[PDB]
């Protein structure tokens, strides 16, 4: 499924520099690039002092690497909007695991409902697992990792102070607690012989699982429609944390770190902004937050794109005698676009001209339709470029000089040549002398599952410390 | 993307006894397949004979291989029931090529239109792709494979007698003459320096695009809506064309066969028919014909189960006391539906459960479900089991040992763990003692490009021969 030529030489003078002037507001330098990493490990560093940061750098509690020789029966629960996992993890102790999923709807009422409707119905799927698993009992507990993908605070593992609700959720009563003695109250009710042993987020099991399958991951990222880093800092290194930790965590003891940079720059100090980006900033739910995110997400692309368009409408370049109407509409166009713009293999750009046509009912010139595509393409690797600023900034701080990078979310496993972007862009950074992306130093491979099979592995390493006696978080709870 | 442990242990003794009925029935042993390749051969031989048979077993005119070192510019087209494709081939002379490719929608209204509406068409979108790609004309009239997928008889390669049209075209004046002077004195009307030199199936496309890079290419298949495949026999061997060929081409001399085996025992002598397979042939457009298609093609994967389940309904086994009624209508399930719920990764199948429940307003219990994806499986299995026939009748008809078989279409490209399937199905024919699918001797592999690239090496072989002034045809035209 090749690529296009790509050929410019029908298009009018009037739009030839029109693309021009895109290219120069799109385009981010090599140097340009190097600026920000600099100033994004500044960010970093100041997440973890005792004043704090705009990057909110959340310790995971996670204070060991997998060796990939842990064994056992872990349990893992995944909480999404709209519905949750429920997960049977069997670490074989040869980076190897074994799973066994069930996935049940969330009634839609339950998004309004209270705090024991919510925590039961819980309790109810993960009784009917158990029953179905292990029908004549268990010799022991099993040990769960929860995943709750939430804003909350961690004072120790087995804990989630729940600061604010996202992701379409209202349940009252839960704001402002600790959901985990919630959920364990509703599992020891109908007297399951589960253990909640720890909530995470699903970055750090992202982070976690794929260093338990492949022992060179030193970063754990989500490019979707929200934006994530996790890595292993040391212990040494968090100011915040001074004289907090018991005395088995030591100074040279690994501590995971759940970033949400999503946040980088809200400031705007380095962050390349566009008066497209602008707008969407100023007409989003919640303007002057979320910089990096904004700049980054794959739920944005579209919306550029709408907006560029519109701008080039109104200065009467394009879509001349044509019914704009579905295009004034905000959010009409969602990653899909961009998505299917890069993907036509077609000179004509044929699938552009249906998609315009039958979408949104607009007919497209086959010059207008090759400057759409040259949109696209600048949009898609802006976004990427930007990202991996984030994927060097950690990589600097922590002098990794080789890594792979576990990626999971949309924009990484379904955007169109998204790898072959953010590879190109990490070769500009560091100037490798390589011909092959295969032989980079630093590289993005496929996570594993980070809610699943994560939480399972975070739950094994808490018990084993549990077992023995060590501490999971800051002294006296 | 782990396969599911399908726990079979919660189903009731009423339904555990429908399901090994059901196995019972799709179910084809080692052996039943080897008495089906037995007779295949028989009908395949019978077709090339005098006589005739009921596999038309068409001439494909091409009588040489591709050898991997052919060189120039050659064009394609390819005629789809919505659209047309327009491709430029660049062959490099080392099993490589470059494409430049456009696709135009044609105009609803033309599928109705007169004999001078649709070539003219053609011209018109030929026309304006070589004025793109060359301004300036060209020293030599660049030659044209045109792939032209509809049943229709070649006495010589730069020939198609139509027998009737498909795909929903129905244009007058057309169907029962020869379509290449139709489509030539629309292109010299216009003084477009192209030559019609070749008419093609698809399915020979596949095939010779595929050897051009791989050479140990043996047979071109297609799984999609329709079946098809071609190989390469011998002329000494073709019974039907003796005394008709010039002296040129030898008793050695290969020849390309399109088979056209969807027909394959209309005479229900072989074929495991189920009564569920015996109600579909009897209402569908054509009954009685396209006995082998309706067997393997993956338009006819949810029908099949819509009927098993529908029977499965009367005699009161599932959906008590449930809607049927969007079940009732025939082939509201399509293939999405089999392929849907094998890709089902969860115990509780709730992927299978949402399906029924939003696309069908069934409410299923999960033992339901777990009938449902057994259905799914043996279906998609009987199916994969009944093509590789085809595949093996093709390869022991000429000795084929070792073999790579090209394979394109919607349900080898798409209908999960069809590869497997396939491959499993072969290794139970010949019994090979190998491990890994990998080192299989008879194999399938993803074919090339056939009615793009395909034609345009046709185009190539055709040109070669013309130049030179050797036969492409019977004698005397």
């Amino acid at each position: 499924p090749p690529a296009r030529k790509g050929s410019m030489a029908d298009v009018p003078a009037n739009l030839m520099e029109q693309i021009h002037g895109l290219e120069t507001l799109f385009t981010v330098s090599s140097e340009k690039m190097r600026s920000i990493v600099k100033h994004f490990i500044s960010e970093l560093d100041k997440g973890l002092s005792k004043k704090g940061g705009n990057i909110p750098m959340i310790p995971g509690w996670v204070v060991e690497y997998p060796t990939g020789k842990e064994t056992g029966d872990f349990l893992a629960l995944d909480l999404g909007g709209t519905n949750l996992r429920v997960v049977l993890v069997k670490l074989g102790g040869n980076h190897d695991f074994d799973t066994t999923q069930n996935k049940y709807r969330l009634p839609d009422h339950l998004r309004t409902g209270t705090s024991e409707q919510l925590w039961s119905f819980i309790a109810k799927c993960l009784k009917e697992f158990v029953d179905e698993w292990y029908p004549d009992g268990v010799s022991e507990p099993l040990p769960l990792g929860f995943t709750f993908s939430y804003p909350a605070s961690q004072k120790k593992i087995n804990s989630g102070v729940l600061q604010r609700w996202t992701k379409g959720f209202d349940i009252e009563g839960v704001e402002g607690h600790d959901v985990v003695p919630m959920l364990q109250e509703q599992i020891e009710k109908l007297n399951i012989p589960i253990n909640v042993v720890a909530l995470i987020n699903d970055t750090t099991g992202t982070l976690v699982a794929s260093l338990y399958t492949d022992p060179q991951t030193k970063m754990g990222i989500i490019i979707g429609t929200g934006v994530n880093g996790a890595y292993y800092d040391v212990v040494s290194g968090i100011e915040k944390l001074e004289g907090l930790l018991p005395e088995d965590i030591g100074p040279d003891s690994p501590m995971a770190i759940n970033c949400e940079y999503g946040s980088f720059d809200n400031e705007h100090l380095v962050l390349p902004r566009t008066k497209y980006d602008v707008i969407i900033d100023e007409e989003s739910p919640r303007p002057g937050q979320q910089a990096f995110e904004k700049m980054t997400s794959g739920y944005y692309l579209g919306e550029i794109m709408r907006l560029v368009l519109l701008d080039l409408y109104d200065s009467g370049f394009i879509f001349k005698d044509q019914d704009i109407s579905k295009l004034k509409e905000a959010y009409v166009m969602d990653t899909s676009y961009p998505s299917k713009i890069e993907d036509d293999p077609f000179e004509n750009l044929e699938d552009t001209d249906d998609l315009f046509k039958t979408n949104l009912n607009i007919e497209t010139t086959v010059v207008e339709r090759k400057l759409i595509r040259k949109l696209a393409e600048l949009v898609g690797t802006r976004a990427a470029r930007l990202t991996v600023c984030g994927v060097s900034a950690i990589c600097d701080k922590r002098g990794y000089k080789t890594a792979h990078i576990a990626a999971d979310g949309s924009v990484f496993n379904r955007y169109p040549g998204y790898k072959e972007k953010a590879a190109q862009a990490l070769k500009d950074i560091y100037n490798w002398d390589v011909e092959k992306m295969e032989d980079h130093p630093i590289q993005l491979v496929a996570a594993e599952d980070g809610s699943g099979v994560g939480a399972a592995i975070i739950a094994c390493l808490t018990q084993k410390r549990l077992a023995a006696g060590k501490s999971v978080g800051i002294k006296g709870e």
